[PDB]
């Protein structure tokens, strides 16, 4: 009875306040319908605690306590908008996940992982979450908007010289390096994912397929996840069965990136998805460099030892071995001070909410319930603020 | 969000700590079968908490914890246990609550206000709570012991003289004016929900039929309660519709308690009950005193003047004029010290488990559910420690 006044206040733990409070909301609104109240247990229960639940739901932070300036990102299971909190004035990036499209797909478990490492990882390589909600209908998660914009769009905006190339590069490996020494590996290592904030540095913005790592560091998966084009063999070929790797797949996924930031297109294009899997899995015969496309000796060095197969890739002796390649030898930064340098793309902003770095963008009720189905269930532990 | 600090910890409150932990933990009962497994919102959330809610449920107090000495009352629903905590050594009446019973009866929701009253009350005059506790099976309530045993036990084992008499209808008095002064009416005053404590003092130990008052300190209701040799006529009446009455309904109650103490056998006594209920509604002509009764004036006008119709009741014009009854008129004690005086029969004892003035007193499972019914709903709230 004495560590309870602990686990109730720690926030990391499973039966915290918020959560205790989700499991008794979620209740409530699972348990009252029409036909579930014809049951009497149930219709007790609900007598007693309906009026205090729905009083607790007013000093429940709500959609309606921001103004959405526009969306700017779009997801599996909704968007991400540009939203202001309407009495404090700040600006956030707020991604919304559909409950409806989450249960009806029966993909209702995947934001877990995420949730955590926005909400405490505590790193200047990750976006943070400022709090996370829920509606009935809806998953919210508060974060800091990044109006620097992606790397998908920085890449097509500019030709990018090695001088930035390295920066990038650089900072792709420290955010990863951080995520790792979590415990994780990320598995997604793409442009998309990685945003850019107001100073122009480098922060990574999702983590749907992250993975705990073993007690060597690996993870045991049959399941091929991340864009095509990224997708290192050992992840593909995991998908055949009995997948064990480790954080080596995301330095696959550097090679890539680093690849297509200076040549411009990603190493192994093809016109389907089906062909782009092959060439990966033939990647000995389908890398290749094109013509004309100027790359420094080091630069191609660096691409080659992380594009090869994973036991003899740059990185299987630890990071160490990536930070002290040749092509990060430079005199602007170190290892240690690279985020306090000046960026390579300074931000040019007209407002706290100009969005010109982000591309444009162009309801569905669940079935009133016959008998109890349990459709909040597994929202419960969602919610989450600082 | 401020708040809410307040309400978690606020033992008064219906969502306070432990009960967010009995909803998380009924939920978990509930959803916890075979059948219900199948359904995968269910399956996943009992995935995620099951675990935690599993080592919790250890560090809940438990029906183990204690020694049974012996069976000391038996209820409608269970029983009362005379028992030793075993870690303290301590000795409490423990009494048990078949959720099963509760449950095929539809009587599951009676128990709040008697919690709530032993619980809270603080009163010298009222039984007290240690802590209630449940499992899956029974409801749990620890509270004081009460060694002197009731008294339908006292009045058989001695001919009470008028002095002992004042005593005991004194603190009945007494004792009701708190329950009232605390926003309720009893609705079952009767010698067996008296009982002595250690020095011979009075306390009552049931509260099962307890009301809340109105703004006027009445109540509407249409159900007949109590026991029928201390029904008053007006909740009798109330059986037929549209009753409204106040606490006088305890005074009369204490008019048949101070005659059955003087004269040996209550007033209305019939070889049936639906003849004490005809001489009840009939009183007028009904109650009469024995011939060989030696009863004094003041005791005889006192018995008379409870036992009335509400109208012309005593106590019609508050409690003082109960009080100020020649009947009560003594040299050992007053209105305001009579707790502290010597009480008439001093209990003789002879271990902290002597039981000798209690009568001697000589398992059914929930059908494994189909789909979701709830059981343990009505129980969430329950749990309490001081
Ligand atoms: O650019 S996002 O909208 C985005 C995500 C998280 C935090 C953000 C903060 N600021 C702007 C955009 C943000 N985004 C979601 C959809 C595609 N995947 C990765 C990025
Ligand atoms: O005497 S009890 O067992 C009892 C109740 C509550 C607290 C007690 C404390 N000590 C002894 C007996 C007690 N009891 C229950 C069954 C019949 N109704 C009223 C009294």
């Amino acid at each position: 009875q004495r560590k309870l006044e602990a686990l109730i206040r720690d926030p990391r733990s499973p039966i915290n306040v918020e959560s205790l409070l989700d499991g008794l909301n979620s209740l409530v609104l699972d348990l009252d319908f029409p036909a579930l109240r014809k049951n009497k247990n149930i219709d007790n229960f609900l007598n007693r605690y309906e009026k205090i639940v729905k009083k607790i739901r007013g000093l429940q932070m709500k959609a309606e306590d921001y103004d959405v300036v526009k969306v700017i990102g779009r997801g599996a299971f909704g968007e991400v908008q540009l939203v202001r909190h309407k009495a404090s004035q700040k600006v956030y990036a707020m991604k919304l996940l559909s409950k409806f499209e989450m249960i009806k797909r029966s993909d209702s478990a995947f934001f877990w992982e995420e949730r955590d490492i926005m909400a405490f990882a505590n790193s200047p390589w990750v976006v943070q979450l400022f709090c996370a909600f829920q509606d009935d209908k809806y998953l919210y998660m508060v974060m800091e908007y990044m109006p620097g914009g992606d790397l998908v769009n920085l890449m097509s905006n500019y030709d990018v010289p090695e001088k930035w190339a390295k920066f990038y590069t650089a900072e792709v490996v420290l955010a990863l390096d951080a995520i790792h020494s979590m415990g994780l590996i990320h598995r997604d290592v793409k442009p998309d994912n990685m945003l850019l904030d107001k100073h122009g540095h480098l922060k990574l913005a999702d983590f749907g397929t992250c993975m705990k790592m073993d007690e060597t560091g690996m993870v045991h998966c049959d399941t091929a996840v991340g864009t095509p084009d990224y997708i290192s063999p050992e992840v593909l070929k995991s998908q055949g069965g009995d997948g064990y790797y480790g954080r080596e797949c995301d330095w696959w996924s550097v090679g890539v990136f680093l690849f297509e930031m200076l040549v411009g297109d990603t190493p192994f294009y093809a016109d389907s998805l089906v062909g782009t899997y092959s060439k990966i899995m033939d990647h000995k015969n389908s890398l290749c460099f094109p013509e004309d496309a100027e790359i420094s000796k080091h630069a191609k060095n660096l691409i080659c030892a992380f594009l090869t197969d994973r036991e003899v890739r740059l990185g299987r002796n630890g990071v160490e071995e990536i930070k002290q390649h040749p092509f990060f030898k430079n005199d602007q930064w170190n290892w240690d001070n690279i985020r306090e340098t000046a960026a390579p793309v300074v931000p040019e902003l007209s407002s706290d909410i100009d969005s010109s770095n982000f591309d444009d963008i162009e309801v569905e009720t669940f079935p009133i319930p016959k008998a109890f189905v349990g459709n909040q269930l597994p929202f419960i532990g969602f919610t989450y603020y600082r």
